[PDB]
């Protein structure tokens, strides 16, 4: 069951929305979540339907940047675009990626300042990060502790999420979290172990190539997916930022009292394994912006290379 679930779940996280389109350089419709319509602004067919031309939800400028973005050799080096609704002029973070059927566009708020602003938070995050990756460089070595105690300490810092842990899967894929920053008035989580079982096999294979993970709100409702009646099977979202989480993980996440989550793939040589995951939780929704998922993304990269070389050395 768990694995084509996660994969091709068919729905997403409401707190945005996400558009399959064609790859063809028509830009036609093949998919959209059910709430992108009302996310962006749009209450003869209506702008939001299968074979619309994407291009027309959003501004003019828009659809220049998802013409470069879709023509790019490489989608990825783009991410994220600033865009902008047609009729609202509601501001996005546009994140591309292309599977089987076409591109997948995630559409997530950016929170409305002017683009300097804009620019500052982004400038600031990769900076952070940099930063962070210089601090944990300048630690001694043969000291493992003080690395995992240090990357909570910054991930904290730069996220502000309540609670972050350094999460270290056993030989017998049993977890145990090794490293902790948290709120002080937060119950600790440090030294407590937890059953291999509360991450199914599929969970832990999709970090490898899935190395970041957001969960705005356990309670809110996912969103359906509609899509072309020509898709023999329902879109594979396993890449899609707003991916909406399992149901059992989503009910997990609300008796643990973690009601948002980030959780960061440790990654290292064995032949690349995954060592842990950098948990973090808020006690309500939270939902940071993709530049500083994208700092911490390579700051885990720089983690993954240090703590690798630290054991590869014992080894
Ligand atoms: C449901 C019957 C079973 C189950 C399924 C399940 N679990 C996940 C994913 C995760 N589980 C995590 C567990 C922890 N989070 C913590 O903070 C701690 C401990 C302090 C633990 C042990 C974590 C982390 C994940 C990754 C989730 C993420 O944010 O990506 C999944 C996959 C959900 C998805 O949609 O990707 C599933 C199906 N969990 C259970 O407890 C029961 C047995």
């Amino acid at each position: 069951a768990y694995l084509s679930r996660i994969q091709r779940g068919g729905h997403i996280q409401p707190f945005g929305c996400t558009l399959a389109v064609a790859d063809d350089s028509s830009f036609r419709l093949l998919a959209f979540s059910e709430n992108a319509a009302d996310l962006l602004d749009l209450s003869a067919p209506p702008p939001v339907s299968l074979g619309a031309d994407a291009r027309l939800l959003f501004s003019p400028s828009s659809a220049v940047l998802l013409e470069r973005a879709f023509a790019a050799r490489e989608i990825s080096l783009l991410n994220p675009l600033w865009i902008h609704s047609r009729v609202s002029s509601k501001p996005f973070y546009a994140i591309l990626h292309r599977i089987d059927v076409g591109v997948v566009i995630d559409l997530e708020p950016a929170r409305t300042e002017d683009p300097a602003l804009s620019i500052a938070g982004a400038v600031q995050s990769q900076k952070l990060a940099v930063r962070a990756i210089s601090r944990l460089q300048a630690l001694p070595g043969g000291d493992i502790k003080l690395l995992c105690d240090t990357v909570v300490e910054h991930v904290r810092e730069l996220t502000g999420y309540d609670r972050v842990m350094v999460y270290r899967f056993h030989e017998d894929e049993h977890g145990e979290v090794v490293a902790e920053s948290r709120r002080d008035n937060l119950e600790p989580y440090l030294g407590l172990h937890y059953p291999a079982t509360d991450i199914p096999q599929a969970s832990r294979f999709l970090f490898r190539q899935n190395r970041v993970r957001m969960i705005a709100d356990c309670h809110a409702t996912p969103v359906r997916v509609i899509q072309d009646p020509g898709m023999s099977q329902p879109l594979c979202l396993v890449g899609s930022t707003l991916r909406a989480p399992h149901g059992c993980h989503a009910q997990y996440m609300a008796n643990m009292g973690s009601i948002a989550s980030l959780v960061m793939a440790v990654i290292i040589s064995s032949a690349m394994k995954l060592w842990g995951l950098v948990v973090c939780h808020h006690t309500s929704p939270r939902c940071i912006p993709f530049p500083l998922r994208y700092a911490c993304e390579f700051l885990m990269q720089a983690f993954g290379l240090q703590l690798n070389m630290e054991l590869q050395l014992a080894h």
